[PDB]
């Protein structure tokens, strides 16, 4: 996720 918690996706 995120990045943090990339987004998804990418």
């Amino acid at each position: 996720t995120x990045p943090g918690v990339t987004x998804p996706g990418v």
